[PDB]
Formats: structure tokens, sequence, C-alpha cells
């Protein structure tokens, strides 16, 4: 369990960013690591087998917007990125989840297309294959895995921001709606902690949110927990040692550098560090130090 860092990849501030930076909760330090080969915002991060994966996004620059179908793999042992097989389609504002060593890429946008499609990556074969699409088209969708079930939460379908959520049952290759959230949330941070799916922040169609709610998969209810100190949409999120960390985002005024940490035992958020610069739309995951 020792020696793990919180990695933040990519993001946006004025343009899409290539940064890979890693935070050590044990000593408060930050390390700047190998840049992404292509800057990307609106991507997601995940880890399989100790390797960090950066999935999807878009490269916004002064000279273009290119939605990304890319899957790139970072090895902390070498501090190097390698390309992996690309997805079937570009997916900006993506969500991802891992089940049993396989990466699920969910939703996202390609130009004005809002995807319901979902695809699954097999690292052993370096192949993607499509699975059943969601019941709803969702961009800015929060994704998490609990008990080997995949959840897609909130987002934007092209017309409305969403409070709805749905669950994917892999052995049936089927999606089913779950109880909707109490709040419409697009671009929220979604993660799993203990037996609950948390949805932190986001945009409700009117304001960036500091509220946080959690879905208990046994009772099928959403309950609010303590709100974050900062309103934020397009935040990064991960779980480490029993606590939720939220990174950056947009509060309606500033691209935040704040990192807050949620303790479920006390139901409190604390501000624990700042990123080296404010940014939104990052991918975040946890793996060993490089
Ligand atoms: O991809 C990008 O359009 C910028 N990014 C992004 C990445 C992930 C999620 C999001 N998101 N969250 C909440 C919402 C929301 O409107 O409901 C969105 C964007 C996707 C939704 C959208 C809706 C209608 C028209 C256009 C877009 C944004 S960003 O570059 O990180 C950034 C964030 C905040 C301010 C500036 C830039």
């Amino acid at each position: 369990k020792v020696g793990r860092l919180i990695y933040t990849a990519g993001g946006y501030f004025r343009q899409s960013l290539s940064y890979l930076e890693a935070y050590n909760p044990s000593n408060g330090s930050w390390l700047r690591l190998a840049d992404l080969q292509v800057p990307r915002s609106g991507l997601a991060g995940c880890v399989v087998g100790g390797l960090l994966y950066a999935v999807g996004g878009r490269n916004n620059s002064p000279d273009g917007n290119t939605d990304s179908s890319a899957l790139d793999c970072y090895n902390p042992m070498t501090n190097q990125w390698s390309p992996c097989a690309s997805m079937s389609v570009p997916r900006n504002r993506i969500g991802v989840g891992v089940i049993d060593g396989h990466i699920y890429a969910v939703g996202g946008s390609h130009g004005c297309i809002h995807h319901s499609s979902v695809e699954r990556y097999e690292p052993e074969r370096d192949e993607w294959h499509l699975v059943a699409p969601m019941l709803t088209r969702r961009i800015g969708v929060g994704v998490a895995v609990l008990n080997r079930l995949l959840y897609a939460v909130g987002g934007f379908d092209g017309t409305n921001r969403l409070n709805s959520a749905e669950c994917y049952y892999p052995e049936r290759n089927e999606w089913r709606m779950i109880t909707p959230m109490n709040t419409i949330r697009s671009g929220a941070g979604v993660c799993v902690l203990h037996n609950c799916i948390y949805a932190a922040g986001g945009y409700d169609g009117q304001d960036q949110l500091n509220s946080v709610e959690r879905y208990d998969v046994e009772t099928e209810t959403w309950t609010f927990v303590a709100p974050m100190r900062h309103h934020r949409s397009a935040l990064g999120i991960t779980v480490h040692q029993g606590k939720i960390y939220v990174l950056g985002g947009y509060d309606g005024h500033t691209f935040l550098d704040s990192v807050e940490c949620y303790d479920p035992d006390s139901d409190t958020w604390s501000e624990v560090t700042r990123m080296t610069s404010g940014r939104s739309g990052v991918g975040v995951a946890v793996t060993m130090e490089p």
C-alpha cells in the first residue's frame, strides 16, 4: 500500500495541457513527470497493472480542436509514455472505469455528436471492442466501478444536463437506469468509496456546484454529504487510502489549483495541497511512484 502517488494528466487552462504531475499525500510533494505526447483536456485516467492510462479528450489549441480517440500508457518505471490501440471513435469529455483489468470508455463527444456508445479495452491483447451502448447519450459523464458493475452518472445529452444515472451489468451486456441523483450534474467528479458512488460538483445548467451526493448501491438512494469548500465543474477525482481527493476544476471565475480531501468518517472536506497551476478537465489515477 505504501509508495502510491496521485497522478494528474492533461487538463485545460487557456488551451489543452500536456502536464503529467504526481502528488505524494505522505509528504506533500509534487513531481513533474513526462509530458503527454499530445496535450489533452476532457480526458480520463485509470490504472491497470501498475500502468497509468490516458483515455480520450481533446487537444484545444490556438490552431484547432481535435477530439481524441487515443489510449496512451505511462510506465512509472521508465517515465515514458507509449501509444496503445486507439478507440473506435474520438471521445472528448469522457468517463472511464476499470473492471477486472479491462478499461471501459463511456460516452463523450465527437464534434456535435454525443455518444451513447461504450467500448472495452483488453490490455493483454491491446484491443478495443464495442459493448452495449448506454440508454442515454452522455458527455461530461461521471463513471465509476463498484462491485464489478459500471456506473454512468449525469452528463449532457446534447439538449439537457442530466440527473439520471445508469448501470452496466457485464455478464448480461445490458444497461439499466438507476435512481436519479437529487441534482443535475454535468462534468462532476464521480468515484467509489466504500459501498457508495459519489458525485461531487459539476454544473447543473445554471451554476458550478459544491454539493456532493452518494448513491448507496444496496438501498438505491442518493444522499448529500458535506459540500466541498469550492464550487467546481470539470474536476479531477480519485480515491486513495479511504479518502476522496478532488483536483482543480472551474468555479465560474477561476481555474482552480485547489485540491480538497474528503474524510467519510468525520464527513468533512479539508484543503490539502495546491496543484502547480490552476486547471480543469484533468485525468487522475493512483499508482506507484516513478
Ligand atoms: O471540453 C470542453 O468543452 C471544455 N472542458 C470540459 C471537460 C470536461 C467536462 C466539461 N463540462 N463540465 C460541465 C459541462 C457542461 O457545460 O455541462 C461541460 C462541457 C462539456 C459540456 C458542453 C456543453 C455544451 C456546449 C459545450 C460543452 C468541460 S475543459 O477544457 O476542461 C473546461 C472546463 C471549464 C471551463 C472551460 C474549459
